[PDB]
């Protein structure tokens, strides 16, 4: 435990906290919350604070149902930018049913369940090193989003010189004050695109920071007159944004993926992991790329995964394996994007991985040769399947996979499919300007 | 023969024709042409006029290849609106290879081939009574299309009162002077939507008029400061435009679909026809609804076919059977839209129909009960398949059907698939404003 | 002060959720929640049952007070989690009366028809009146209607103990004028002026010609 209930009570008093937000996540990955005055902390730490848990299902909810809110004192943070008049602190919580049992529809819960499957397999911890990317746009007069990019930097360039702005720097500084240990940041390929990578951390913790990260990024960015977005592909023709996930399984406190003696220094356990993700990849894409626009990023020519395959060095493998070895040995899934629900994304990935480990699934041969120059036919002969091209396709596949479906839970699954299904329908029944610019006069 | 070569030469001289357009259609249904001075008529009637036939493949062409142009004197027409300075006449032609043989890539040819399959089956003629719908929009200052509709009329209302405009009336009048025998016209369901129905006519002739019709509509409409469009679904939320096709097979000069003694007065031949279209419907949709936007019209709630089924009276059956019987006995396919290539659409329909007749395919039971209130599950139990939801799906199905594929010709098929395939890719890799209005801020 | 404008208007925007001011009620006898009952169906004492009966009886009658404005009824429309029919449940799309999960001294009856435009004191007067009317007369509470009312035909909906709330301010006012206890719940002087205020108010709204009317009739006719 990082914070005992006394440590908190003393922290709220000393730091003069005046506002406490009890945040959590819904099925769509959206960051939700229920704010209480500092004079409510007591009932909060007592887990007696209630709320309409049907809000977890998002815009699919049908009837309100009372649910409890159990704060996790380890996630206690104090937002530094808020000050004077009143300091604001948060508390990521766990949703609990009125009777006292965990709500099966809560994503953060689903992750723990899958993580419990991992421990029952002999594994200690499951780390995650995310690489969330995002774009920053300018705000107009009314303070609305615009297609105007904040800068014109390239991949790894000295983005926004150290002026009074440099939103990317400022975010990293704010995160550091909040206790966020960041690895490094840099300007991304496309103009106005940025990236900040964290140090590895346990599953639930890493996902907790991904949620808090987006919040901080969007917040600080709005203070700088900018608008931050984790939309997979905002602008056509330019690079999209992904949130690559470096995973590593630990056993007895040792990277179970490292095998110095083995070729590429990758142990049998690690190779089976790969097989797992390779077998379920096309099936968990609906989760790791939950939006319609997510698939506008999954197109060739922008360094984003399009076919299921892995290597050490390639134009853009679905699964990449970093150079560093030893305790850093890890497998990187590059298909995931920042729009994905961090908790639901790990749940599915871990399940795909743990699947191969248990069933000793055999991993295919790496693909180091350029795969983007091969035809769909030539791709088959080599056993290279393609990822789903649309949310619709990703949904049919996801429903075909028994393990991936069980990786979310009957409740969560049911709602996820319902929401996305409606999402797609709206999109498909819609008539976009492109269709008019292309057919209005031609026909 | 309607016009002997002498009749033409005398008509061009007497009517002082100064400009002759040798029109034809490409694979995309687009109306193409090659205009010649009246002083070129000779070489024209001699079928010695050449052109780059690779233009028939549309934006897919790769290398130019000389091809001949054989005018059909029966299609000779004189556009009435053009006058004074110089009168203009047209001549729908047939594309012929340099050696003298018909080009397999010409749609109008494909239709004759399929029609030859019909005659070799004992049938005399194959009629077609189209019902093309279209919208008229206003032109701005620069004379560009706008989303502003010409009127606000409803279904069968007294559209645009008899003023100096009334574009719908004026088109019908112009067509009548050109020798177009129209059945009737009326204002359609959606505002600014119009419909004009012709009298039945042979396959090639009816398709010839559908091509000429669009030309006349778009032309006259532009004279009235309006902009005509046969785009399947211009505006979201409002009705789309279809081009229902009333078909009827003739044998020895008698409607082979009529059987007074038989129930519903429909002969065995007619019922087998239905079976044919019901079996290939999901497969020929890629042809009858060739554009991406075509599927934005194939959505429920706008009186447009969404499931394969037929009846005498329903909310919107794929196949409808008009009341009138006897020589008028006919089957109406309501899935087809005006964006479809008239020639390629008949080719496929006729093949689907002739398929059932030859193989004596058994027709399913009519569906008179409301089908739009049933679930996808409840739909299955009743054996009601759904039409393709996107151009992508329609293409995979079309390629699965051996008969439908052979209904177009190896050459035409190959090019059609290539073009549409590219069409879809552009559309899918595109990032529409809708996606941004929905994700930009949410993520 | 924030360059903004707060509004408690029941329904300021069409096709968007309206604002309601749900009222969680709870009666105490001798400093003890008279609505809680350890060993009882759904852990709800008789007094609580009777209170629910009293509200269900005068629900259609006190609507005029809890929804005093004309706009208050553009909120009372299906599809926006706002009460549209008289019924009490614990888990439903949008019941008029709801009984939250928690029990003990937290046992309460929630009335969701009330909106923020209502006069707090007057709203409580009729609500409490109706609730006491049920306890004093030990009115029998109807069966809790779970299921889903927002899909039942109107006939069917009526075949069961389910009536829809007043459609307009006028409809509500007439009903209110026929309910003796509801009338005696405000007071001769309050009731008088209230009815006057709303009738004069409603009349203004009924004689007005809205843009919607011209958009729909100016050309079609
Ligand atoms: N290095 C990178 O940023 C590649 C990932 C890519 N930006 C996605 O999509
Ligand atoms: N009567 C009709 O116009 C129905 C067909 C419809 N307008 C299509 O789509
Ligand atoms: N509590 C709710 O979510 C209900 C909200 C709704 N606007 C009322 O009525
Ligand atoms: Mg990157
Ligand atoms: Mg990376
Ligand atoms: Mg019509
Ligand atoms: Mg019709
Ligand atoms: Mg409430």
């Amino acid at each position: 435990a990082k914070y005992t209930r006394e440590d908190i009570e003393k922290l709220v008093k000393e730091e003069n906290v005046k506002y406490i937000r009890l945040q959590f996540t819904d099925i769509l990955g959206t960051i939700k919350n229920v704010e209480i005055p500092v004079s409510q902390l007591g009932k909060a730490l007592d887990n007696k604070v209630m709320f309409d848990g049907s809000s977890i299902e998002g815009f699919v909810r049908i009837e309100e149902s009372d649910m409890y809110l159990y704060p996790d004192l380890n996630t206690f943070v104090i937002f530094p930018w808020t000050a004077e008049k009143g300091k604001v602190a948060r508390f990521i919580c766990d949703i609990y049913n009125p009777d006292g049992t965990p709500f099966e529809g809560d994503p953060r819960n689903n992750l723990k369940r899958i993580l419990k499957e991992m421990e029952d397999l002999g594994f200690s911890d499951f780390n995650l090193g995310p690489e969330p990317e995002f774009f920053l746009f300018k705000l107009d007069e009314k303070g609305e989003p615009t297609l105007e990019l904040n800068d014109k930097g390239g991949y790894f360039d000295l983005a926004p010189t150290d002026l009074g702005e440099n939103c990317r720097r400022d975010i990293v500084l704010e995160l550091e004050e909040m206790g966020f240990e960041i690895e490094a940041s840099h300007h991304e390929v496309a103009p106005g695109q940025h990236e900040i990578d964290f140090k590895y951390a346990g599953a639930v913790r890493s996902c907790d920071d991904i949620q808090t990260f987006k919040l901080v990024v969007k917040t600080i960015a709005r203070k700088h007159g900018l608008h931050a977005t984790f939309m997979p592909k905002p602008l056509f023709g330019v690079n999209g944004s992904g949130m690559h996930c470096n995973l590593s399984l630990f056993k007895n406190g040792v990277n179970a993926f490292f095998d110095e003696n083995a070729d590429l220094q990758l142990s049998e356990t690690a190779k089976h992991f790969i097989a797992g993700i390779v077998k379920h990849a096309t099936s968990f894409t609906a989760v790791t790329n939950p939006t319609v626009n997510s698939y506008k990023r999954l197109v060739p020519g922008y360094e984003a995964p399009c076919y299921v395959a892995w290597s050490a060095q390639n134009r853009s493998p679905l699964i990449r394996i970093p150079a560093s070895r030893g305790i850093s040995t890890r497998v990187e899934v590059r298909s995931v994007d920042p729009a994905a629900n961090p908790y639901l994304a790990l749940s599915v990935l871990l399940a795909a991985g743990l699947d191969g480990i248990k069933n000793k699934l055999e991993a295919p041969a790496p693909i180091d040769r350029n795969i983007y120059v091969m035809s769909k036919e030539e791709r088959m002969e080599n056993g290279i399947v393609d990822l789903p091209a649309t949310l619709a396709e990703a949904l049919e596949e996801f429903k075909s996979n028994e393990v991936m479906v069980k990786a979310l839970g009957e409740h969560l699954f049911e709602h996820f499919i319902e929401a996305k299904e409606i999402e797609w329908d709206m999109f498909r029944t819609q008539v976009h300007p492109w269709e008019r610019e292309q057919y209005m006069s031609q026909y």
